[PDB]
């Protein structure tokens, strides 16, 4: 069980500011991710076995849907797996390029079939003992770059 703090932020390419937001993430062995916005408002993604809830502020959960947000489905699952050593799953999806070392990595990721070519232009994950940041680009110039920090496994 692995967890750790995140900020991320959103580089959209027709906004004339990124958007910054941060929190907590949890990780089990079980299968489950927590993901805890914070700041600057709260809310919650939690992912278990093919299932991803959302809920913002106080409002009731929704679940989400593959076919709704791809994305989020994608990180999520290259996210766990990275913690979990899982390069298999990885590589059913993606071309993996590994730079380096433990003292210091760097994993490139870009899809290898239709349609998640179409929707992701590249990962790029890096880290020592734990992922340190994680790079989202997708085919329209946007950029979301996550760091990760305070990981803990107890």
């Amino acid at each position: 069980n692995i967890s750790g703090k995140f900020i991320q932020i959103r580089q959209i390419a027709g906004l004339n500011s990124s958007l910054k937001s941060s929190g907590t993430f949890k990780l089990t062995n079980d299968g489950s991710l927590l993901w805890q916005q914070q700041s600057p408002i709260k809310t919650t993604m939690q992912m278990s076995k093919n299932k991803l809830t959302q809920t913002i502020m106080d409002n009731p959960p929704t679940v989400l849907t593959r076919d709704d947000q791809p994305i989020v489905f994608t990180f999520t699952s290259v996210f766990m797996s990275v913690f979990k050593g899982d390069t298999k799953t990885i590589s059913e999806f993606f071309n993996i390029n590994f730079d380096g070392n433990t003292q210091n990595w760097t994993i490139t990721l870009t899809p290898k079939s239709s349609p998640l070519n179409k929707a992701i232009k590249e990962i790029i994950l890096k880290g020592n003992r734990y992922i340190t940041n994680i790079d989202v680009a997708d085919t329209q110039d946007n950029i979301i770059k996550i760091e990760l920090f305070d990981i803990t496994t107890n």
